[PDB]
């Protein structure tokens, strides 16, 4: 009975521009948000505007040397779940998630 | 310190780079976080001005600020500063506490 | 001062520019921006004087002047005081204070 | 006079230019400022009549009459009259005062 | 000419071919009819198969030159309001149209 | 007599392939049916199948030149009502029709 | 009575393609059944997956010779209906159409 | 002498059979054609059964044979007697008296 | 002593690539079960998503020219039935399908 | 006592990429979960975000050899289960699903 | 000889007769035979014509009359030739054969 | 000498006569017939003016009058004759015909 | 001989008959029996006038026929005959070979 | 010399009169009789005003008015001249020519 | 010994019996047991002449026999016998096994 | 401002009063007639306290000045003041010119 | 000198005084009358609240405060100052700043 | 700076008779919870079968004189809560609700 | 232990009591309450002879008891170990933990 996880679905999906290689590509990133809480999961359900800005922002300092790579994916989760928590802890006061889940990963 | 609000703006701003010869357009979906509920009601009456200050910006952002990091960030700050002042001519007091950027793409 | 309101015209206005170069369509969504319960009612009710004093404005400006800054910026001048001027010389009042651009494409 | 009304004809005029060296086509959507409530009600019944003279308006228009922005103008001087000159002759007043422009786009 | 004014609607608009130099074109024609009189709209209506043939009769004999002329046009209005005449003159003995109009005319 | 007129329409639209030179043409044409007197009138509907019928008949020897000249055309359509009515003649022994009409005709 | 006339609709048009042929071309007919008396009417309709057979049959057979000419039609027509009279006189021991009708018919 | 039934297989038999220079490409659309009330009763049960064996009786095919009349003849009585067998086979009995063809294209 | 047959439907359409892509081909089948008993209709349906994947794990050994010849067709569905059978005898202990049938066998 | 199997859709299909040896390649694949137990079920559907995050950063550092060999896919199923059981242990500190099923796949 | 043709009536004739014990509501629901597509066309265009006359004739039907088989056949027959003349005096031709009663409740 | 036409009253008249010990509910369903299209467009457009003079005829004609089917005649002739003297005073000419009763109950 | 087929009657019959302490409803659902395929088609063109046919045969019967059991019988026999003597005079064949009767209340 | 145009008013006026042994409950549905394209604008948007000037000259009517044919005609003209002289200090302009009534029940 | 299969009635059967002091109403929902699956198909096609011999038998029952339920079993029997008996003579073959009772209610 | 605008009020005022017998329903469906966009958007938007200050009025009428057409009258004219009174403490502006009575029914 | 905001409570309030002759149902429909846009949120979030301490203040009325235009007032001012004793307590605020009631009706 | 407030609809109204004594009248209450802190509001809906069974319990043991006395409904109101605590407590362990709201009260 | 689930039953049991005077309703709307995500299964899938096992249970009591609220405490404790009892005959467990009444009159 430990805080529970719960799952707060961002729906709209992340296409952006990677800066690539003399590449003009789109990044699709669907992803999800895992909280421990109930009170953490109004919150980063509350505040998923700011939540979809820390991502995006985020997407754009990714290059595609990292996102080709299996091992940049799970450092871009980490830089992306701490760059969320990063904003909260600065607005609200509370690291609300405790990681980003990528549910869909495609470079169309 | 008021509780924060995020009012949206629907309509995603579509326009084109600054002077290209390949001819690419931008598409930014914008929204706005302010605090306290008077701001909010503030912010939702006048958001078709703010949407006009949010395009004087984005019409005049310059290649880097839409390529670069850095530049992206800037623009927010920019994008920001130009409805506060906007505001404070037309209602006398700046209404949101920053502007959000939830997607944005050159095509 | 009455009390800020704005008028959205819903339609985008589509016009080709008197370029020089190549083709171009430009798209251009406009609401109006006016003062006071009155001049509201007067906004709307004579909507198609409006968007036909837009349409004219729009028809006359160059691509250069649709890049610059200070194009744009004297354009919507241009516009907000074409459309004063002709509700002058129809109702006997400047019904808008100003014209407001929401998006802006040159494609 | 009277206050002022709006007739909307909401057939948009799609038709080919006299073009140079291709095909092109015009669309224009057009309605009209009357003057009446007499008037309004004359120039909804005749619109069928009203479209036709509109339609021999741009028919017989130039190039000139289309993409210069004094021309533009001169065309909605012209195709106010053909309306006038029609009226008049079928139903004995020149119901309209001006036909508006709130769509001129050449394809 | 003493009765109202009354027009009755070609909802159909006419799609057809002329002659032209070596390529023929495809003309789209959207025509309505004026008439005077409660008892002509009447018959205006109910001979609206027949004034559709008249009409297009009329306009399978017609070029591109004579299309694009004012002069042209109107022969060619007019040519086609004599011939829905001459058409329900020998039908019903009445002339019940007073003329056709042109409200679009498209030729690519 | 002097019936009263009746349209009856013929919902299916004639699509065929005249014999081209040039190219392979299609022609698709569009028509109904004028007949006097309430007794033709649902004769024609009740026969429509086989009035069709006779129309595909008439337009299996249409050449490019006979749909393309008006004096063709007329030709042709006297052609298509005397040969519905000699169908319909051997058929219930009456010539049902007066006039065929052509409300939709273009070659393409 | 008279056997009064009656007719059974074969609603989908038969689509197959000509024997031979340069290419592989395609045809589309669009045919009914003209029946006499209401016993046969009810036969037509009951058997007409039978009847549908005979015709793809008789269809599938036809020479690019024999699709273009005129007369090849009238000699299809009657070949149609002679094979549905021998099919349904050893299905069911009559002969039920008396002929077979061509409401549209294309050569693409 | 038992009552004719017709049973209807809705979704026609698309496949293919390799030509010359070809990956061609063939519709077949058949019904089944039986004789007695309790064949019409186990042809529609057993239809997954039936529609199995005539996809494996037309991909044996060659499109010589889909070409002449006469070999089209002799593929609806190989697919009759395939069906027969297969059903003697899992109910003992042949359920249907012959499968019609009532569309056929190659393209 | 005969269990009554079942058939158990599997709407997904198999799509799948052929393993050779020297000639890269698509080839798309659609199955259905046939079982005896009313309990393994019950169990082949239950366990419908276990069987959707043996089919699956066939699919992928297919050799294109298993698929061109029709004795290597018969040799396929002869061993999807298989698998099938081995898959749930080891999940549930019993062979629940008596054959695979397909309905649809397209490569495109 | 025992334990009945029980299947958990993802109705999500998973689309990536390869990091195509030639060029940018597509990738589909459509899975579903095998739990055992009551409990299991309810956990594998409340932890779906987590397990589709787990079988995405499976796929993703998969090669072209992988996904075209048989056995590659059935190395893949085994990493693709083992991945979620260590996931859910950190998480939840049971393995829920005990392996993961295919019912489609096409590298496009 | 000119084929027999049903027109018929969906208005349920409803009107009061006047017995002794209290008022009685009569309902009548009625058809018309016609023979002739001319006649047929008639019967329908002048309906409100036939539907006014048999109005007028069952509204003096006494109520010994309709609870009685040869009263009822009285007025079914007496109705029709009502109708003839009504109709001899606007078109001038005895448009129906007869009138049908295809339900009859007194209550 | 016009063709007939039948210009139908949808809205049933409800009205109340006075008779001996209560207060009578009358229900007529009226409809116009008329000859030439020019009257047909005159009455279905003058059709309120058409359905005050009903009213005004109905409510002043007793229940001996209503219930007499010889005197029901009169009524039908005295309604019609007020229209045409009511609409010979607004346009100048007598419209209808005569006025034709399809329903009739006396509640 | 000829194949049975059944016409169906949908508009159930509706009729009083004259009791001693009260005039009873009475609802008789009825179906046509015909023998060939030109009967069934008579049967149901000629529907009205044997709806009809019903209509004077039922209310013709008496409460002391309706409650007897071969009342019934022979009432359906009367029925029967009484529609062919009226087939026979419209188009000289007797249609039906016998009348149903599906449901048979009395209230 | 104007063209008559009718204004519909939708919501019928339910009000009370006051007579002997009872209240009474008094139903008139009314339209508006007006000459010229103005007035009829003006009527339709006056309404309210207009029905509120009818509600004050309906409520204050006696039973013998409303039950006498006479009477009733009076109350028209009553009901007319209270709306123009209502309107005469509204708009400067008597807008109706009549008041119509077309249903009149009272319970 | 050929598979069991049920045919189904879905108007139940409503009709009366003569008790001691009112008449009972009776409803009786029933479904026909056949043996076969060409009897099943010669049931549903004959249910006008199978729901008549169902009828014909309800009205010969009296209510000792329906509240006695060895009444209704002797009931149920000489419904099924007397269906037969009917279908013997119709198409020479008895198609039910047995006729089944699922609901039942009296008054 | 001059332009007259009314401002509806569609809930229906239901409140009781004693009267010399027994309690009195009564229902007032009213609406407000302001002068002046300004005004127009007051009353709509202070209709919650409009609709309390004429409630707070109506309930202190009594049963004398409710039938009375002098006291209704008077009644009108103080429900107007009541509101002017309410919108004064409010907004500091009489919004309303008079309120209007467009149905009224005491029962 | 903040801006004015109504707060609807759309369920009316539905609840019981014991009279002297009977129980007598009161229903009461109101809205809360609010300054500033920070308490119209508050007003909307906790009307669950609000809901209840109405409730617990209309409940403990008598009949002859309901029935007294003087105690309706002091009824309203009790209800809008107990709300204020709750949100003091919840929230520490005076959310409201008075009771409007709409509808008042004893049943 | 305990919790903010939450509100729980109950939007079942609760019905129930006590006996009076003239007759048998019927209660009609409908009641909503006031909720401190995320989680007992998360809380106080998924036990809300329980929570509704603890007010039928309570309710239904009320007289009739302590339904109308003001007074009484105050302390039905303040025990109706401790009932609801004490059955939390021993189902869940906490006391989650805080208070019971009546918007509802009528009797009949 | 495992955790707590809730099983609706939709069910409402409708029974009846004998009371002294009469026969008494009851409606009783129950739940189930599990603990652990297997017994959820169960008392999902065995519900049928769940609502089984209540209704013999409920069918059984008195009127005292039902009345009595310590009376209803021992029938929900008697229900919950009757559920018990049936589920261990049936599948050895005893699923449910106790069940709830969500809504109980007797009327």
């Amino acid at each position: 009975d430990a805080s529970p996880i719960a799952y707060v679905n961002l729906p709209q999906a992340f296409v952006f521009n990677v800066t690539g290689d003399s590449r003009d590509r789109l990044v699709q990133i669907k992803a999800q948000l895992m909280v421990r809480g109930a009170e953490n999961e109004e919150l980063a359900r509350y505040h998923s505007p700011l939540i979809e800005s820390s991502l995006l922002s985020t997407f754009a300092s990714a290059t595609v040397d990292q996102l080709r790579s299996p091992t940049g994916r799970v450092e871009l989760r980490d830089r992306a779940s701490e760059d969320i928590k990063a904003a909260l802890n600065a607005a609200v006061g509370k690291p609300v998630i405790e990681k980003v889940l990528f549910t869909d990963f495609v470079i169309q």
